[PDB]
């Protein structure tokens, strides 16, 4: 269950396997493989532009922005 | 050339090929094939969401930040 303000969360582990979600099965399930995937790009890019640490990223949207972050054990995707 | 403010400059295609930059050759054609990469997980996450369409998206780092976007034709490339 979400708050006011929040659109809707993904919490996944950092192999792509979700384990909370606000989003129907289907679409949580092939976000979180994406989403993992686009993290490793990510992580790829900061290392070879030497950026030192991914932080996180965001996605801006037609609806609004998608906020990845990844920890050593979950990614965070939150909606808003 | 850059000017005042700006950390770092590349455009490329969108197959990934740098036409410009401010940054060393390795550097740039490394990173414009991870973002390429990138931009196609970003685009496909955007598509199963159900978000529209992607905007851009921007890496938050240790030096700051790198702002992506995809024309048709073109993928830029701004560290700010």
């Amino acid at each position: 269950q979400r708050f006011e303000g929040v659109r809707g969360v993904i919490i996944t582990t950092t192999e792509g396997l979700p384990i909370s979600t606000t989003i129907d099965r289907e679409k949580t399930e092939k976000t979180a493989a994406l989403v993992t995937s686009l993290v490793g790009k990510a992580r790829s890019t900061v290392k070879e532009l030497e950026e030192g640490e991914l932080k996180f990223l965001t996605i801006n949207t037609s609806k609004g922005e998608v906020h990845v972050a990844q920890e050593e054990d979950y990614i965070l995707i939150v909606l808003k």
